[PDB]
């Protein structure tokens, strides 16, 4: 029994040491006669050369350096068997490192302060603005890219305090009171926060100012 | 050409969504069993029966477990697959204490150990940086009679003095705002004071 395909999920930025076995190729012509291992592709023969290596008897596919997903996200190898008469039974095996994410970028907020305005008689649960963050890290596979939206505090408190929220996953935020009055406030300030692994990780600090319309 | 054994390495906390496909088993019906499967902690992975293709059913922590070893079955002996759960940084660091002493005679010279401080970080530190702790000093107060009086090694934590002008009388004793940060360096930070006494 094996597996139909077997790519090799590797964390970035590894301790190693370097070179680092990963798994070990095995010919069909096993008992008969002595194999050469090589590997090709980009990462081992051509660019970035010299990223992966194989031993050429043993033959233990080796990482040679720490890895960058940012940089490069997936290397797509072969693996080549020769017998010490040059010959080869048996296609070049398709050899898959998936390069998996760590948490190696903070959030940002696009800006510093952002900007919204609302009339001041809405239905309660309406959308004032929208803010966002970015970060670079992986968000499809891992939270290491996922923002979660908070809000840190709010002035001035008048009517009363917590007179907006911010929805975790979208940034929208929304207003959650009736008596908006411009002529009693005319502009509220929020500091607003994201922070990655959805919640858990490192965090990043903005403001939003709100402006009450006529 | 084949890989003569091939675990499957699954990053901790993943978004699946789940069930999630690993590998799909080869050799007519296929199964599991071991730790993880069939005994506890039960259901963690499954199979597809008919297909072979290896499922994980929830998302793992490294924490609680960093590897599982399972047995494949057909209906050939049976095949052993190992799944190995690779860290994420979801630990921040911290100090051992809010606040660490030492102390050294006013006549030490350049160099001399005053303490060594600790911050630990349950993330791995062995495979990934996220468990490795970075040291360094915030800052210093007095700055008498300057400032950048003391070092901290970066890996150890141990707070070195290097100026030449101690003086009890003048300045008794030091407060370092001191910094512990994982990914060795580059992830969050956590902070405390060493308070260094200039010894009578
Ligand atoms: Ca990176
Ligand atoms: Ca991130
Ligand atoms: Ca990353
Ligand atoms: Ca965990
Ligand atoms: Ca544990
Ligand atoms: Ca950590
Ligand atoms: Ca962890
Ligand atoms: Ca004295």
């Amino acid at each position: 029994m094996d597996w139909v395909v077997a790519p090799i999920s590797v964390p970035e930025n590894g301790k190693g040491p370097f070179p680092q076995r990963l798994n070990q190729l095995k010919s069909n012509k096993d008992r008969d006669t002595k194999i050469f291992y090589s590997i090709t592709g980009p990462g081992a023969d051509s660019p970035p050369e010299g990223v992966f290596a194989v031993e050429k008897e043993t033959g233990w596919l080796l990482l040679n350096k720490p890895l960058d997903r940012e940089e490069i996200a997936k290397y797509e190898l072969f693996g080549h068997a020769v017998s010490e008469n040059g010959a080869s039974v048996e296609d070049p095996m398709n050899i898959s490192i998936i390069v998996t994410d760590q948490n190696d970028h903070k959030p940002k907020f696009t800006q510093d302060t952002f900007r919204g305005s609302v009339l001041e008689g809405v239905l309660p649960g309406t959308s004032v603005m929208q803010v966002t963050a970015t970060d670079e890290d992986d968000a499809i596979y891992t939270y290491n890219g996922v923002v979660a939206y908070s809000i840190h505090s709010q002035e001035p408190k008048d009517p009363h305090d917590l007179m907006f929220t911010i929805h975790r996953s979208t940034g929208t935020i929304s207003v959650i009171s009736s008596g908006l009055d411009r002529e009693k406030v005319p502009e509220y300030t929020l500091t607003i926060q994201a922070t990655d692994m959805d919640g858990d990780g490192s965090t990043t600090t903005a403001v939003a100012v709100v402006e009450i319309l006529d």
